[PDB]
């Protein structure tokens, strides 16, 4: 098979994935498609940080095993977003600096990925560490305030809590190879792979838009990453306007790299996109499918 998108992604040992959320699994229009074009999910909010744990040392993963069962009952994979982030932070953590927020992250990660535990493929550790300022380097958070190796802990503590989970770094406008936050983030994966600090993959969130237009070079970084032994993602994937080229080309430099695990589409419905207004997915709101879809599953087929 052939007729699907996680079945054809199959094919070269690849999957294609969604975000799900947790709300819309009461909408059967939506469960459908989703159950049937997919098999690896990514909890759209229900994993991150004030999701899990709202409250101090107190853990809530209600939600996030809700989107969690559903996935494993309709035979996908998931993939774990996110365990450290300068985003989304609950109040409580927000308040900490230095050596007491360095353990709070350490706590969290062990927190969230033992409830977890050999249920999860892939883990987004670390999310979005790096600024968008041009300079190529990291955000001034609280997280980085910690110290320089806060990320490099954030991984070593990851594959304590969980050895089974592939650990990635995730990011976004790290696609195009020219650009500065994609050469910080090469440097820090080669710094990492030099030193033997454990990232098994790095994951491209693939938003692209006229703020973080597709390049052709997409092809030339996810090569240039897998070459220094790790794997790679698409791990957010959007294309504002939908373009069926630019869906084939993403597709493509997919498949030319053998390192590239697949493919995760942020959303199964146009109406379901946090870009709702940019169509950027590859079903309708009515849910009917794309130009777009057509061309994805066409490249997948076409090996």
């Amino acid at each position: 098979a052939e007729s699907t998108l996680g079945a054809a992604a199959a094919q070269s040992g690849r999957y294609f994935g969604t975000a799900i959320a947790s709300g819309k699994l009461g909408d059967s229009a939506y469960t459908t498609i989703a159950s049937r074009e997919f098999n690896m999910v990514t909890a759209e909010n229900e994993m991150k940080i004030d999701a899990t744990e709202p409250q101090r040392g107190q853990f809530n993963f209600s939600a996030g095993d809700r989107v969690y069962n559903w996935a494993v009952q309709n035979g996908k994979q998931v993939r774990g977003h996110t365990l450290a982030w300068h985003s989304a932070q609950p109040g409580w953590m927000q308040s900490l600096s230095g050596s007491t927020l360095r353990q709070a992250m350490i706590d969290h990660i062990n927190g969230v990925m033992g409830h977890y535990k050999g249920k999860i493929a892939q883990w987004d550790v670390v999310n979005e560490a790096f600024s968008d300022d041009g300079s190529g380097g990291r955000r001034d958070s609280n997280l980085q305030r910690t110290g320089n190796d806060w990320i490099e802990v954030a991984f070593r503590t990851a594959r304590a809590a969980d050895p089974a989970a592939k650990l990635c770094y995730n990011d976004y406008n790290i696609e195009n190879w020219t650009w500065a936050k994609t050469q910080g983030v090469y440097n820090m994966v080669r710094d990492f792979k030099q030193r033997g600090v454990p990232i098994d993959c790095v994951g491209f969130q693939s938003h692209f838009n006229s703020g973080s237009p597709y390049n052709s070079n997409f092809r030339t970084t996810l090569q240039n990453f897998a070459a220094l032994g790790v794997d790679v993602a698409i791990t957010e994937l959007d294309i504002q306007g939908a373009s069926s080229s630019t869906y084939a080309a993403v597709t493509n430099d997919c498949l030319a790299v053998s390192r590239c695990l697949g493919i995760t589409v942020w959303g199964v419905r146009d109406t379901d996109s946090w870009a709702s207004g940019d169509t950027p997915l590859l079903f309708n709101g009515d849910g009917s499918k794309k130009a777009a879809y057509t061309a994805v599953l066409n490249a997948l087929n076409g090996g």
